[PDB]
């Protein structure tokens, strides 16, 4: 069952071309790695395929349907009702407290606040932060903020997680407990898309893109 | 005396603010360093400043004018003739040649072809590169591909030069090179604005924004 499709995707900025054709399909269940140097447009890649930027040219199949890149609201909220994304950045919101910062996706979908706490409640608990739920950004370390992002990608049991550099701003220790939660996800059922420049978090993964130029150069598959 | 203001500027991407508020000035042949880590949003500010990509909010004045972002064309003709940009990617065409690179800007500007070359070589040739006018980038290693990027940005000698952690991709020896030649660029009078994650880069500037959240949150003047 596939899960992702994108189609001769190319960018261009500024006449130069960032991406150069890629197509690509992920299965359901699959953790994928997206590797490559500097110019390699890895992130510029997540985030067309992650619905986050429309591409120059080509298309994106979500479980099957294309995307349609006219209705752009409409995009947002299938964004948020099927996608989870945890950049190298935490991206909370200081004024909200952890429990708050989780359920913002689960209200953008209409949710009940009542029922939309339980479950936030759940996921933080899930991610050892059960003790912090009323603790905003500022109270908390870097290991914490992001497993509170981790806990917000999956407020909607999304289809797909998109990781870029997640664990970029971590120390070893928090790298390996990130790690680990997203083999966890993924063990799951969850299907995740995962770029890093670092080749030793690619090996964990079931297959690894490398790029290079704007283009997929290789991949290696792990089972 | 002033040659770059910004003031109340301020980013929002999918409602996260990720310029706060942002207004600072930059000295007529300063060489001034923006140092901050993820979430900094110090690359953000710097597109918004080199007039890559328009504020939330806010106003920037080049040579005490203010910038209209509305005016794609009147943009274009400002980059292309008073700026010149360093990534930490080279960017360079893979089809032309080091001079064919260098020169794209000023055939721009309707600069003589003849004229051109002539400005094309003696940039390459001071940045250690005369004696490979004719390479392609797959020819030229990564910190050769750098320097030619540098004299590219020098071509129509810009009033102000912009550089992303222009030595990100580059070892210890080609660091010191890249560094030098910023200084000696910066002796001739060039403004730079350097964004980096590096405090021995920024301690070689004349003065350092240190930024935190999409904030400016500390400033050092060295003279
Ligand atoms: O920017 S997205 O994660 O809502």
């Amino acid at each position: 069952a596939e899960i992702l499709r994108a189609e001769n995707i190319k960018k261009v900025i500024r006449g130069y071309e960032i991406l150069k054709g890629i197509s690509l399909s992920v299965k359901k269940g699959e953790f994928v790695s997206i590797i490559g140097a500097s110019g390699s447009g890895k992130s510029t890649l997540l985030y067309i395929l992650g619905l986050l930027d429309a591409p120059t040219e080509g298309k994106v199949f979500l479980e099957g349907k294309e995307v349609d890149y006219t209705n752009e609201k409409e995009l947002s909220l299938l964004r948020n009702r099927k996608l989870g994304f945890v950049f190298q950045f935490h991206y909370l919101i200081p004024e909200l407290t952890a429990l708050e910062n989780v359920i913002v996706p689960m209200l953008k979908m209409g949710k009940p606040k009542k029922e939309a706490k339980e479950r936030g409640e759940y996921l933080l608990s899930e991610l050892g932060l059960g003790d912090k739920l009323s603790r905003k950004p500022y109270e908390l370390s870097g290991g914490e903020q992001q497993r509170v992002a981790i806990a917000r990608a999956l407020a909607n049991e999304p289809i797909l997680l998109f990781a870029d550099e997640p664990t970029g701003n971590l120390d070893s220790a928090n790298t390996k407990r990130v790690m680990d939660i997203f083999l966890k996800i993924n063990e799951g059922g969850t299907s995740i898309v995962m770029v890093t420049h670092e080749r030793e978090l690619a090996e964990l993964t079931h297959r690894t893109l490398e790029m290079k130029d704007g283009k997929v150069v290789g991949e290696i598959t792990r089972v």
